[PDB]
C-alpha cells in the first residue's frame, strides 16, 4: 500500500555503521529517474559520496555554516528547531554510509520543481528497500558544490545522507488535510 | 509488485474521461502527499478543488489565452521539443478533467516550494494506485489564474493538476538512463 509506504517513512538522521549495497540506492535513482519532469528533460543528477575524507569535508563546511545559522537565527524557526532540540551539530554527513547528492540542471524548463517531485519518488523508494534519508539543506550549498568539483551547469538541491536506520526519532505529527474547493 | 512498476507506469494523462471519480478517491491522493516531508514539518501545501464548469472554463480561458501568447514567441529548446510533440495552445484537458486540482504552496514557510514538489511526487503515484490520471500543468502566467480564484497573498499557486479517469492516454515517453556519479565530478 502507497500510503502504508508514505505514512511509515520518516526522517532518520541516525545511521547503522554498516554500508547497505549500492544496488538498493541504484534502485531508488531508477524509481526517481521514472517521474514526470518539465519537457521530459529528466533534469537530475545524482553524485553518490562514500569516501570518508570527503564525507568529512563536506561535514564541516556543512557544520561552520550551521554555526553562523543557528547563532542568528530566530521567531518561529529557532523555537521549531529548539522543541525538536536541533543544533549546528551534523554527525550524519560524516557517519552514513552515503551521501546522495542530488542536483538539478538549470537549463532545464521547471528543471527545480522536477527534481524535487522526483525527490519524492526517490525518498519513497528508499523506504520501501528499507533505508533511511533526511533531506538536508545546508546555509550554504555553494561550498558543498566545490567540494565536489559541481559543473556550472548543475545546482545541488539536496544532501540525502543513506543508510541503515539506527533507532530514529518518531514522525512528527500530521495534521489533516483540509480541502478547498472552487475558489478561496 | 514494487514502488518502481508504479513510478515506471506512471505517464502523462491529458486526455480525460468525463465520468466523475469519487471524491474519496482524489482525496486518498491528498492523504497520501500530506504524509510527506517538508521544511520544518511546516505541510505547506495547499489543496483547492475546482469542479464547478463555469470556473473550470474561466480557468481554462485564461490558460490558453496566455498559453497562445506563449506559442507565438517562444524559441529554442522548449519550441523545438514542443514544435516535434505537436503541442498546441488549446487546452481542453481543463474542460475535460472532472477535477482541477489546484496545488498552492504557503510562501513564508521554509523550503515552501521544493517541499511542496517533493508532495506532488507522493500525490502522482498515489493517483496512479487508484487508476486516476493527470498532468502537471504550468501555464506561463499564474497570477491570472490565482486571481480567478481568489487566492490569498499567503499562497503561491504551483501546479494545476486536472484529474480524472485516463482516456486512452498516449505513450509514456522514453528516459534516459540515470546519471549518477561517484565521489565528485
Ligand atoms: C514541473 C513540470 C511542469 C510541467 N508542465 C507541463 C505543462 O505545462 N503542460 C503539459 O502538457 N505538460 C507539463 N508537464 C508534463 C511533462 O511534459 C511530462 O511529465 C513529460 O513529458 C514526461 O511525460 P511522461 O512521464 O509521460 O513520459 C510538466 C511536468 C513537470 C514535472
Ligand atoms: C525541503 C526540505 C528541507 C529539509 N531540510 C532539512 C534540514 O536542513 N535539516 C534537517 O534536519 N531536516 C531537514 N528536512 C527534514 C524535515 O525537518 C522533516 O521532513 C520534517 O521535520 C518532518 O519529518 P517527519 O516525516 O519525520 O515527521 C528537510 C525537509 C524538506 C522537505
Ligand atoms: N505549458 C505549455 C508548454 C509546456 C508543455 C509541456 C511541458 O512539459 C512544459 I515545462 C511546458 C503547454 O501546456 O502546452
Ligand atoms: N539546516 C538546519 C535547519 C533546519 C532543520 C530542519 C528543517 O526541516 C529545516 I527547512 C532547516 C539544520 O539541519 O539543523
Ligand atoms: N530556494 C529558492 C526557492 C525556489 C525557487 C525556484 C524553485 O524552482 C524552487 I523548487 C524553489 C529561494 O528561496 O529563493
Ligand atoms: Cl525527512
Ligand atoms: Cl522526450
Ligand atoms: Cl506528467
Ligand atoms: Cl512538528
Ligand atoms: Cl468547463
Ligand atoms: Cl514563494
Ligand atoms: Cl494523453
Amino acid at each position: 500500500m502507497l500510503y502504508d509506504l508514505a505514512k511509515k517513512r520518516k526522517t532518520v538522521r541516525r545511521f547503522k555503521k554498516e554500508k547497505p549495497p549500492l544496488e538498493d540506492l541504484i534502485y531508488s535513482l531508477k524509481v526517481a529517474n521514472e517521474a514526470p519532469s518539465g519537457m521530459n528533460a529528466q533534469p537530475w543528477r545524482f553524485l553518490i559520496v562514500e569516501d570518508e575524507k570527503l564525507k568529512g569535508q563536506i561535514r564541516r563546511v556543512c557544520e561552520r555554516s550551521e554555526k553562523t545559522f543557528y547563532e542568528n537565527v530566530r521567531g518561529r524557526l529557532k523555537e521549531w528547531l529548539d522543541e525538536k532540540r536541533f543544533t549546528w551539530r551534523k554527525p550524519f554527513l560524516k557517519e552514513a554510509p552515503y551521501l546522495l547528492l542530488v542536483f538539478s540542471e538549470k537549463s532545464a524548463p521547471y528543471s527545480r520543481e522536477s527534481v524535487w517531485l522526483a525527490v519524492g519518488y526517490l525518498l519513497l523508494a528508499l523506504e520501501e528497500k528499507g533505508l533511511g534519508s533526511v533531506p538536508y539543506t545546508p546555509p550554504d550549498f555553494r561550498e558543498v558544490e566545490k567540494l565536489v568539483n559541481t559543473p556550472s551547469e548543475l545546482r545541488l538541491e539536496v544532501i540525502l545522507p543513506v543508510g541503515y536506520p539506527d533507532d530514529p526519532k518518531p514522525k512528527y505529527p500530521r495534521n489533516e488535510v483540509i480541502v478547498r474547493y472552487n475558489t478561496f
